[PDB]
């Protein structure tokens, strides 16, 4: 009797979707490939931050991520609504979820205190002082902290490191849940994936012919496929016809958009093909999230006030996002049937969209062009 805190927490997750999509716009005009990142784990990191700065630049944090209607609800219902959200997600055995946040400051700063207690208590992140000034030194101790406190998963996350360097603030989400249906894995086999009209490459594509619930979007000609996971999780499959460009889609994407898609779905006998794959991803976010408005945070100018009392030389230097997903077979342990079934074959580019659906808060957000 604790879920009914997910149920009120959709406010917090349709404005955390939003900035989402709009970042995830901000992305598809920079570069052209793969993308994955979880706007759920990243606003943890920016709203911890945003409780430690004031004046414009908390300002700006708050416009950027849609959270001025909860900034206005009093100054510790964000904070307590997060550990909520992340102890429930954390504890559930269920759910395969791993989140978690790394913060790095240099020496010469001293915490507040009233700060330190508060990011570690509600967001779970630790400021660490570190000396950047040895970057060889620093790295190695940064390198070590991460993949220790994530037991082995990320190693040797910072390859290099600016000696200049005065904050760094580290987020990762890690997801391979099983399926409510697991795909027979000897119906998996080697398959076309068509990289563009020009470029075909092959992929282990697995294969269901089952229970499946899906939607047609006629303005967009795209299917969206729900694939539940075990703890109440799901991922939606976006998959464009060939004739249409799956970039263009990305303008168009918003809450609505998905409730909509949500409302219609009906469950068929269908054929899936959809192929096995991980995605392994280390995004720098600062420069994005500049784009996006949140501009002072990362200046001389930047108010940190609550932070660190003490320099105006303080800012963000790096924010880093580190996202892992991981695809195969393995699942737990009224139906509309045509004669013979339709299929949904994803075997060009798509988007993915990885959801709790109590919550409705966004786990994952992603484009998969070159599947790994």
């Amino acid at each position: 009797d604790e879920e009914y805190w997910l149920r009120a927490s959709q406010q917090l997750s349709n404005e955390t979707s939003s900035f989402g999509f709009n970042l995830l716009r901000k992305i598809s005009m920079r570069h052209d490939g793969n993308v994955i990142f979880s706007p759920f784990g990243l606003s943890v990191a920016m709203v911890n931050l945003m409780l430690g700065t004031k004046g414009e630049t908390k300002v700006q944090i708050e416009n950027g991520l849609n959270l001025q209607a909860l900034s206005q609800a009093g100054p510790l219902i964000l904070p307590a609504l997060f550990k909520k959200v992340k102890e429930t997600f954390s504890s559930n055995r269920d759910l395969g979820l791993s989140q978690g946040s790394f913060a790095f400051i240099h020496k010469d700063f001293d915490i507040k205190e009233t700060y330190f207690n508060l990011s570690k208590k509600y967001f779970d992140i630790e400021y660490v002082s570190i000396n950047f000034q040895n970057s060889s030194q620093a790295r190695g101790l940064i390198n070590h902290c991460i993949v220790k406190e994530t037991e082995g998963k990320i190693p040797k996350l910072f390859d290099e490191i600016n000696p200049e360097t005065k904050l760094i603030l580290v987020d990762y989400v890690l997801f391979k849940g099983k399926w409510l249906t697991p795909f027979d894995p000897s119906f998996t086999e080697a398959d076309t994936f068509h990289l563009d009209k020009y470029r075909a490459i092959k992929v282990p594509m697995m294969y269901r012919e089952g229970n499946f619930t899906s939607t047609f979007d006629k303005k967009f000609r795209c299917h969206i496929l729900k694939l539940p996971y075990q703890g109440n999780a799901t991922m939606l499959v976006v998959l464009m016809e060939k004739t249409g460009d799956y970039l263009a889609l990305e303008d168009y994407l918003t809450v609505d958009l998905v409730e909509t898609w949500l409302q219609n779905m009906k469950t068929r006998k269908m054929e899936v093909f959809f192929p096995k794959f991980k995605l392994n991803q280390r995004y720098e976010m600062h420069e994005l999230l500049k784009q996006m408005g949140i501009r002072r945070l990362f200046s001389t100018s930047a108010d940190l006030s609550e932070l660190s009392a003490m320099a105006r030389n303080l800012q963000v230097s790096r924010v880093l996002q580190q996202s892992v997903l991981e695809v195969d077979e393995r699942g737990t342990e009224e139906i509309i049937a045509y004669s013979m079934p339709p299929a949904i074959k994803v075997n060009r580019p798509f988007h993915f969209i990885i959801y709790e659906e109590m919550s409705r808060m966004l786990l994952f957000l992603g484009r998969v062009v070159n599947p790994t």
